[PDB]
């Protein structure tokens, strides 16, 4: 219920939000139904539009207008936002050279220079370019302010999800906004665009800017704004918050914009419809910045220019139904469109079963747009598993697809021509980031970054401390002018033990046997000097990596790679090693195929055995330095010892020998050298944290050596190739993967053919950033270089995408 027969007089697009029975006058009130009787009358004015004219200036006042061109609008703070323009012989902000903005010029009375989000739904990456003659407003925020190529969007590349992460600095699987659509199980409880449950504060989790903002003490505007609320009104709302009292007047405000996004979906990211919607969100941009001149706030506020996801071309004839494939499918449950979400219709259907739906999606159809994965198997870069609301079958679909259940859902619902929501990483659903103002670069340009970082650059722009969240803050310092976050790196927890030799061979019974029985001087002061680290500055070129949790580990040396190995998981941690563009492969000689050394360094009672791969008809083993690329036959020895092997799936062992065995020495060649970590990752739980000890779910069978559901590889080398990896004397250039282990390979439909067909297919769809595998591994890497720490942070953020230009 709602007593609408409340006023509200002097109360229009007021901040505070009054609790019902009582009616509302704030920017969503439409949204509730809920606004008092007279809101569209006082607070929703459109008499003679949105432009003074001519014949307007110095007019009397009428309250009836919408916006004012008499002589006290300035004052009263709501005149047109061309007012000076035509009446006091200003120019437009548009028409006006740029000006470096060295210091914030604010008026008297302002604490903060304040901050204002300006929001595109839809705005793909590309428009920047693509749109530039049409868009003279932005495209003068752009080249005269710090711009990105682009900015990453979070998957799924969906409106809630999206602005939500923008506005927490989360994932989607922290923040709880899993889909514009979703059903939380524990609540049973649905989420939907339209209706209202969406409204309940229960879905949303984490800490949005405006809320920390108004813990701090800075006061916020509302972000939300209901749809019948005219962009122009949005706008002279923002221009009249402004101009309130010192006390009263908020530090940030949000517009939100429907477009482009509402007319791509009808017409296709590039209709020819679309130049339309792109002018006119032009034209909002040069209401703001004209009424941003008119205050002296032009050179005072910082304004983002941002948008939540791109768009693709997607028609209703490019959709798959899973009615194709699967024999009972009345008893699914599926969220269609552009990913898909499976779970079942009834949970007492007791025959309802995950692992056979899956088989019956995979590889089924030649050219099949969609690919089922249990949720923990998808791409780790997603980070979308970890929240009851997702559920355990999902789809990814091909760009410029769709899945739906049954064709009655497609046709019982061409309209449609354009759709988003797929995979992050693809080009079509990058979308925009424009930052210009006093505490932003003047025109910079800054290398693409995902927008989980810039809830805490908001943060610093305002002075506040952020929430815990997913951005690595200081990793977005080069964007800004003043108010860098200056953050020290992590304190190592655990330090190594650098073990010698304190073990004879008879001491290990662990079942293994080697060909190595084969017999100087000058050579044995040699390779005791490898085993103490000799060859460590090349091979570890960034510093051993910090271990920031407590553990017993150690330091192993050899000539060709060092570790950190872990006598509780009985396998590295890490393995560093450097392939110079000369190496040379080799094969595992006849003799060593099936050797395995012990470790003279390390007890018995801390190394795996043989016996328990012998017995465990499903494992087999790996090495993560490659005895391919041992830089002598002498040093392949090393490669062999029980302290350098893993345990691996013979599916799995496939991708990694040709990992090792071809792609390192490829990447050795195009890149001037490699520095290579690899090492194996424990997220049982999901969660893309480290596992502990207690948590792993499977051991080789019969012993307690823990099987990784992951491997990575950290491959780094000089960003100036024209200097070997080994001795670079600049910035750094960094690819990663975390690799699934898995004891099949489902995932690679073309997997029957040979691994050049196949393998990096795999893993650039596993491509990842530095983070993410310190997440996953509770280390910190790139600890001494000659690098600020900032640089370092952007670095450990970027991920290689391998979309083209
Ligand atoms: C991205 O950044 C984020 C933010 O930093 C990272 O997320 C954090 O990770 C922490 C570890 O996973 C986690 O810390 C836990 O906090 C628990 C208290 O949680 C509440 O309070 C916080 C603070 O205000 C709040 O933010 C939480 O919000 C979550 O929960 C509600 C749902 O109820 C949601 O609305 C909200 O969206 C959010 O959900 C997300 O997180 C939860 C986990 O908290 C997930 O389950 C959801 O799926 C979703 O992803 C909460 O309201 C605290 O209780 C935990 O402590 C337990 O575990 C420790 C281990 O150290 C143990 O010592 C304790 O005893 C305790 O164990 C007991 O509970 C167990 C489970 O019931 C039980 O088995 C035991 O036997 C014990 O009884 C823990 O400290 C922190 O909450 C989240 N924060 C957020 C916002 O998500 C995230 O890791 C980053 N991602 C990456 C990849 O880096
Ligand atoms: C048909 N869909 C709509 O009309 C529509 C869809 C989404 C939103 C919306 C606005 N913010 C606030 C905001 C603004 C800028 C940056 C971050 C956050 C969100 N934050 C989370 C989820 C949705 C929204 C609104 N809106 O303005 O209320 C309308
Ligand atoms: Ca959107
Ligand atoms: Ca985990
Ligand atoms: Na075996
Ligand atoms: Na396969
Ligand atoms: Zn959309």
């Amino acid at each position: 219920w709602t007593a609408t027969s409340g006023s509200c007089k002097g109360r229009c697009f007021e901040l505070q939000e009054v609790g019902p029975p009582d009616c509302r006058c704030d920017n969503l009130c439409k949204s509730y139904s809920s606004c008092c009787h007279d809101f569209d009358e006082l607070c929703l004015k459109t008499a003679r539009g949105w432009e003074c004219t001519k014949d307007r200036c110095g007019e009397v006042r009428n309250e009836e207008n919408a916006c004012h061109c008499s002589e006290d609008c300035l004052s009263r703070g709501d005149c047109c936002t061309n007012y000076q323009v035509v009446c006091k012989g200003e120019s437009h902000w548009v028409d006006d050279d740029c000006e470096e903005i060295k210091v914030p010029e604010c008026p008297a009375g302002f604490v903060r220079p304040p901050l204002i989000i300006f929001s595109v739904d839809g705005f793909r990456a590309s428009y920047m370019k693509k749109g530039s003659k049409v868009m003279p407003n932005i495209e003068k925020l752009r080249s005269c302010g710090t711009h990105a190529p682009y900015m990453r969007p979070v998957y799924p590349t969906k409106t809630f999800p999206n602005l939500y992460t923008l506005a927490t600095g989360l994932y989607p699987e922290s923040h709880g906004i899993v889909g514009n659509s979703m059903y939380d199980p524990v609540f049973d409880a649905s989420f939907h665009l339209r209706g209202r449950e969406k409204f309940n504060h229960r879905w949303w989790g984490g800490q949005p800017l405006w809320i920390t903002a108004t813990k701090q003490g800075v006061r916020a505007g509302t972000f939300f704004w209901s749809v019948s609320i005219p962009h122009e009104r949005r706008i002279l709302t923002i221009l009249q918050w402004l101009s309130l009292p010192d006390n009263e007047r908020p530090s940030v405000y949000a517009f939100y914009s429907e477009q482009p996004d509402f007319s791509g979906h009808k017409y296709g990211p590039f209709g020819p419809e679309m130049t339309n919607p792109l002018r006119e969100i032009d034209k909002t941009v040069g209401q703001l910045m004209d009424g941003l001149k008119q205050l002296r706030l032009h050179r005072c506020v910082n304004v983002i220019f941002v948008g939540d996801h791109g768009m693709e071309d997607v028609t209703c004839d490019r959709t798959e139904f899973l009615s194709n494939y699967l024999t009972n499918v009345d008893d699914i449950t599926l969220v269609p469109g552009t990913l898909g979400r499976i779970r079942a219709k009834s949970i007492n259907n007791s025959k309802y079963d995950p692992k056979t739906i899956i088989a019956a999606l995979t590889c089924k159809k030649p050219d099949q747009h969609f690919k089922p994965y249990m949720k923990q198997h998808l791409p780790k870069r997603l980070h979308y598993a970890n929240n009851r609301r997702i559920e355990d079958i999902h789809l990814l679909v091909d760009r410029r697809w769709h899945v739906a259940r049954k064709p009655l859902d497609v046709y019982k619902k061409c309209f449609f021509q354009g759709d988003h929501g797929f995979d992050n990483k693809v080009n079509s659903m990058q979308t925009v980031f424009v930052g210009y103002g006093p505490t932003f670069k003047y025109r910079t340009k800054v290398p693409p970054f995902e927008n989980i970082e810039l809830y805490n650059v908001m943060c610093d722009l305002l002075g506040l401390k952020p929430a815990p969240n997913n951005g690595t803050h200081g990793s977005l310092n080069h964007l800004l002018r003043t108010n860098t976050f200056r953050p020290t790196m992590p304190d190592e927890v655990s330090r190594p033990n650098y073990p010698g030799i304190m073990y004879l061979q008879s001491e290990f019974d662990l079942g293994c046997t080697c060909d190595d029985k084969v017999e100087n001087k000058l050579e044995e002061l040699n390779k005791r000097l490898h085993t103490k680290g000799s060859t460590k500055e090349r091979h570890l070129l960034y510093g051993r990596p910090a271990v920031l949790y407590r553990t017993s580990y150690d330091i192993l040396y050899h000539t060709d790679f060092e570790s950190g190995y872990s006598e509780i998981f009985l396998m590295p941690l890490w393995t560093s090693y450097t392939i110079s563009k000369q190496a040379e492969v080799s094969s595992i000689p006849e003799h060593l195929t099936n050797c395995v050394r012990p470790d003279v360094r390390v007890s018995p009672g801390f190394s795996q055995n043989c016996l328990a791969y012998k017995n465990d008809k499903q494992m087999s083993y790996g090495f993560l330095f490659p005895p391919y690329l041992s830089s002598s036959p002498e040093a392949k020895y090393d490669a062999f010892l029980v302290t350098n092997m893993v345990p691996m799936y013979p599916a799995f062992k496939r991708v990694w020998a040709y990992f090792q065995r071809v792609l390192v020495k490829k990447y050795a060649s195009e890149r001037n050298g490699v520095n290579v970590i690899s090492g194996p990752i424990f997220d049982y739980n999901y969660d893309g944290l480290r596992d502990t000890e207690d948590e792993i779910k499977q051991y080789v069978e019969g012993s307690s050596i823990p099987v990784p559901t992951h491997y990575y590889s950290i491959i780094t080398s000089c960003l100036d190739f024209t200097q070997p990896a080994d001795k670079c004397d600049g910035p750094l250039s960094v690819s990663s993967f975390i690799l699934p282990h898995r004891p099949d390979n489902d995932e690679s439909c073309n997997s029957s053919e040979d691994e050049s067909k196949w393998v990096e297919e795999l893993m650039k769809m596993h491509t990842a950033r530095v983070r993410d595998i310190e997440h996953l591994t509770g280390l910190d890497f790139y600890r001494k270089t000659s690098r600020s720490y900032s640089e370092i942070l952007t670095l450990k953020t970027y991920l290689h995408t391998y979309e083209s230009e």
